[PDB]
DNA sequence: GATGTTTCACGTGAAACATC
DNA sequence: GATGTTTCACGTGAAACATC
């Protein structure tokens, strides 16, 4: 089987009808099964190897989130932007209502965030 | 004949893969043939009408800067920067030469402008030498 | 070496002017 | 009303950190 098949398989994510999401699931497939790492990807669709592993990360938020980038109530650097953050849905919530900007957005995940419990000696 | 027709060629203009001035000539050729205005095209892609308006303006760009823009020496926001200039040529030059941002490229533009159209037309001298012209020599 | 994450420079597209 | 042009806010992608 011709190796140059798997190559262009990759190339041809980022240039499909796909939405951020699509290409993420689309990079961590590929990746596990041509077992490629983040940097031989991003050499591959000639990007960073920072922006494959951003991208990719987005699949690890709750389906809430991902729901507001599909419909596009949220843009990738807004999700991005709270995607570290302890509630990421109550953030989605005040994004859209507030109508912020990625810049306003970084700004708000900076400046927001337990006890296990145990029988007290 | 259905009139969704044209409406589906405009909209899939940017949705095929062609470069910035290939778009352009599309947008033109259909403004021209089907009598619509840069707002009507505007609406119709989900653009704004300065948009659809600077996209063509680049058509009138020299053949050395559209090659630059069709090569990727350029990028769009480069050529319309420099697309009003005297000399749009030499910027492209500059721009390339220099590894110049847009920003940098559109501060370089207010600094050399194509208001530079205030040449001298010529035509024979007159016999009364017009004191004001000969004193403006000097200044110019 | 591989990957997680944040901050900001960049070109793109639009607002804010202009003329005719 | 239609169109020419300039300036700047925006999200995207990458640099500059981090851990393991």
């Amino acid at each position: 089987m011709l190796a140059v098949l798997e190559i262009g398989i990759i190339e041809n994510v980022q240039r499909a009808d796909l939405n951020v999401l699509e290409e993420a699931l689309s990079y961590k497939v590929l990746m596990e099964k041509f077992e490629r790492t983040q940097e031989n990807i991003a050499q591959t669709i000639g990007k960073s190897r920072s922006h494959v592993a951003n991208t990719m990360r987005l699949l690890a938020l709750p389906d809430e989130v991902q729901s507001y980038l599909v419909s596009g109530e949220l843009t990738a650097g807004h999700a991005r932007a709270i995607a570290a953050a302890a509630d990421p849905v109550a953030l989605a919530k005040q994004i859209i209502e507030g109508g912020l900007s990625v810049r306003e957005t970084e700004a708000l995940a900076r400046k927001a965030p337990k006890s296990k419990g145990g029988r007290p000696p």
